[PDB]
């Protein structure tokens, strides 16, 4: 169910990776067709969304504030249109029909737009249905601050005045940071209400962690590079978070026998840097039937291993998941295929006092972007199958129905995990997955200005480690506590040709700090960092900086090494990104 809510989600986040930073005119206009058609449409979609945080926690939010979002919602939408209709003949038309007359047109159409947006978001704010609005507040945060960048694009062209430009601009730092903490807030609200002890209350936390993730984390991850400013280029970035999909169970009820909310809580992965699913050994069980007619095999545990990111080939390979196997062995490999999508199979055995399932067969698909060309493979358990229950497109749809699913997949398979049940019943396999936008040769690209997350490093030096993040940077973060080194990265550069580059490192900071950088160990560049908190804060959206290198420079080597000195003891430095400018 709520599918439809997801896949929006998910397509709008595509599309936005495409026009984010300063965006062509005509990737602009397009954007806004599809946006339009995906978001604002009609009432239906503002109305899933209401409805799929009510089905999340189990909630509904009072009629009244129901109806007067929905009221705000038709005069937003006829705000947007007009909005858009305008924009695309601005476009279009050449700069000889540009009147002053046609230039108040669209001047005053995007005031109405941008000024109905400040005096409606309220509305999905009420006290007591903060959680309940969240979706719908994020859609439409995210479209007030995509509106609110065009008047810094086409702002004189416009003929806006000097003084109105500036306002606007003020006004979309402003937002982007109550917007970004409104949203980190009520989420971890949420998500702390659904913490319980049971199995049935981690299938619920984690739905709402990987819904909110998709609907709101993944969007608000995006508002900074609105700034057509500090983004005066196209952004090539990504998305590095893990997604846990539901866990593959035969049964709707089990009876009390499910993997404790502490069992499967405490062992899902921690903060790791960055890897890619490289093999399984999948272990099978016979499961006797009470009968022997209805026995089944069934897969009992796992092994799994990763490879790590660019620049570094030894594999990590997992302790034992789950129950040794009775059966043969099943190995999988993976090396150089992208795995879009898992599909499941699962039989029971009812007996007298007791029923047994578990995962029989699994299909997954594969694609190889090197030859060009999508397979399968499959784990078969060889004993009593069963029918499919468990497909992965259902939780996570493909950015693009247009394309073939080799194509418009939005996450691949990362890793694979398998529980064991209460009383010896039965294994829980439960899957993590990564977002598609994910760079695997780490390319600094010649014409765009390329975000590099730190957690694509594949060395930690000096006791730094991945640390939690702040869920509005799209992933996790590097907490350095010493000075000297702290994390070495592979990059590959896209051209052959001495291209020049600055350099930008979004991070935080207890005290004022020197950043070094290394190519291949020899250092290239040097520079002052100001402090950004207090020993001991929370980090909120204005917790971060972001900051330039002094000198340009050129890729003549692979080897970043990002080093950091003048930490005294109990100061700590949090770093999220390392942007790369071309410059001539």
């Amino acid at each position: 169910t709520t599918k439809d809510v997801i896949q929006k989600g998910i397509s709008v986040v595509g599309d936005l990776l495409g026009v984010v930073g300063f965006p062509f005119g005509g990737a602009l206009v397009s954007f806004y067709t599809n946006f339009l058609n995906t978001i604002w449409p009609s009432e239906d979609p503002w109305k899933a969304f209401m409805e799929q945080v009510e089905a999340l926690m189990d909630q509904k939010i009072a009629d009244y504030a129901k109806n007067k979002a929905l009221a705000e919602l038709q005069g937003l939408q006829n705000n947007v249109e007009d909005y858009v209709s305008a924009l695309s003949s601005w476009q279009k038309n050449p700069v000889s029909s540009r009147n002053p007359h046609s230039q108040g047109r669209i001047r005053e159409l995007f005031s109405q737009a941008e000024s109905h947006f400040r005096n409606s978001m309220p509305s999905f704010a009420i006290s007591g249905y903060e959680v309940l609005f969240l979706t719908t507040y994020a859609q439409a945060a995210n479209t007030h601050l995509f509106l609110l960048k065009d008047a810094q694009i086409y702002g004189e062209e416009w003929g806006y005045e000097k003084e109105d430009i500036a306002e606007f601009y003020k006004r979309q730092l402003k937002l982007t940071q109550e917007y970004t903490d409104h949203c980190v807030k009520w989420y971890n609200v949420g998500l702390d209400k659904l913490r319980g002890s049971s199995y049935e209350s981690w299938v619920n936390f984690n739905r709402y962690r990987r819904e909110m993730t998709l609907t709101v984390l993944d969007l608000i991850a995006l508002f900074p590079l609105y700034d057509v400013r500090l983004y005066p280029k196209e952004v090539k970035t990504e998305l590095t978070r893990d997604v846990l999909t539901d866990p593959i169970v035969g049964v709707n009820n089990l009876r009390g026998y499910g993997t404790t909310f502490s069992n499967i809580e405490n062992y899902i992965r921690k903060p790791h840097l960055f890897d890619y699913l490289h093999r399984i050994q999948f272990h099978t069980r016979f499961q006797p039937g009470y009968y022997g007619n209805d026995s089944f095999n069934y897969w009992s545990g796992n092994y799994v291993s990763t490879r790590p990111s660019i620049g570094s080939n030894d594999i990590i390979t997992s302790p034992f998941y789950g129950n040794k196997s009775s059966e043969p062995v099943q190995n999988l490999e993976f090396n150089g295929e992208k795995v879009y999508r898992a599909v499941a199979n699962t039989n029971l055995a009812v007996w007298p006092s007791a029923v047994y399932s578990g995962v029989t067969k699994v299909e997954f698909s594969q694609y190889n972007d090197q030859t060009d060309e999508a397979s399968t493979q499959t784990y078969d358990s060889k004993r009593n199958v069963g029918a499919v229950s468990w497909d992965s497109i259902d939780q996570l749809p493909p950015e693009t129905t247009d394309e073939p699913l080799e194509k418009g997949y939005s996450h691949q398979l990362n890793y694979v995990m398998c529980f064991l049940m209460q009383g010896s019943r039965g294994t829980i396999p439960v899957l993590t997955w990564t977002h598609k936008s994910v760079d695997f040769f780490n390319m600094i690209d010649s014409k765009k200005i390329t975000q590099l997350p730190l957690v694509k490093a594949y060395k930690l030096q000096s006791g730094a480690s991945v640390v939690a993040g702040p869920r509005f940077t799209g992933g996790d973060i590097i907490q350095c506590t010493e000075n000297g080194s702290a994390a070495t990265i592979y990059v590959t550069p896209d051209v052959s040709y001495s291209q020049k580059y600055r350099a930008r490192i979004h991070y935080a900071s207890t005290s004022q700090i020197t950043f070094t950088l290394s190519l291949d160990g020899a250092p290239f560049n040097q520079y002052y960092f100001d402090k950004t908190i207090n020993k001991g804060d929370t980090l909120t959206y204005n917790s971060f900086n972001l900051a330039s290198f002094s000198t340009p420079f050129e890729l003549s080597g692979n080897n970043l090494q990002i080093g950091v000195t003048g930490l005294s003891a109990g100061d700590k430095v949090y770093i999220d990104k390392i942007e790369f400018i071309p410059v001539n």
